[PDB]
């Protein structure tokens, strides 16, 4: 699998399509998000594919390797933190990512996880309390979708 | 991956949920649909986890193998062919199927794929036209899900 896609849909206004691609050893992420308060929010790979109960059921961010929280270029920082994308003043997110530790294929496969876009904005992990070293305090997730493997 | 999930919804009222666990070397699928017309249904899994255009999107039967479409019974059959569920007087469809061919790991891994329930029965690749070589006449896709990792 080297191309992936993941419809994002929430209880709410918030509403977006994210495209994966494998290019070399970097995942390419584009798209875009639409019905979300201007600035930033937390854009995150939960760990399981679980819509059952909404986003709740999808998990903590994906961590396979145990790591804390962080932002993209950190080291420090949990496979699924993809850091902040921005809503213009239209609500309008759009996507550019190029992620080197996110995957489509092997262990750090995010394909069968879930895209959260979150409340708000990602703090990450340089928040001054635990709970920013957990999920950069980005609060409710307000839209996420099942990654799938698209053609 | 050992246990996966899959969330069931279309544009009318089918909906439902698809849970699937590796027992052992085979896969066990499980779950219910309701909102279905009585009688029989096709449920195959479908190439792609796309679900940007609804459930057209999830291309055709997933078919590593190249196969023509048979019933789950069947040696020629595609990976996906799950057959037919049935729903009773109620439009509710209990599903209970043990695969074979379908897995959530590697080649026939259908995490990141579609689970689709079709309008029709299935004829397990017996109609005698071109059409029940490749989707079995089950017609259109009432509902479908992207298959997800589920904890
Ligand atoms: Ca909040
Ligand atoms: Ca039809
Ligand atoms: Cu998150
Ligand atoms: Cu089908
Ligand atoms: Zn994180
Ligand atoms: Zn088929």
């Amino acid at each position: 699998a080297t191309k992936a896609v993941c419809v994002l849909k929430g209880d709410g206004p918030v509403q977006g399509t994210i495209h994966f691609e494998a290019k070399g050893d970097t995942v390419v992420v584009t798209g875009s998000i639409t019905g979300l308060t201007e600035g930033d929010h937390g854009f995150h790979v939960h760990q399981f594919g679980d819509n059952t109960q909404g986003c709740t059921s999808a998990g903590p961010h994906f961590n396979p390797l145990s790591k804390k929280h962080g932002g993209p270029k950190d080291e420090e920082r949990h496979v699924g933190d993809l850091g902040n994308v921005t809503a213009d003043k239209n609500g309008v997110a759009i996507v550019d990512i190029v992620d080197p530790l996110i995957s489509l294929s092997g262990e750090y496969s995010i394909i069968g996880r879930t895209m959260v876009v979150h409340e708000k904005p990602d703090d990450l992990g340089r928040g001054g309390n635990e709970e920013s070293t957990k999920t950069g305090n980005a609060g409710s997730r307000l839209a996420c979708g099942v990654i799938g493997i698209a053609k």
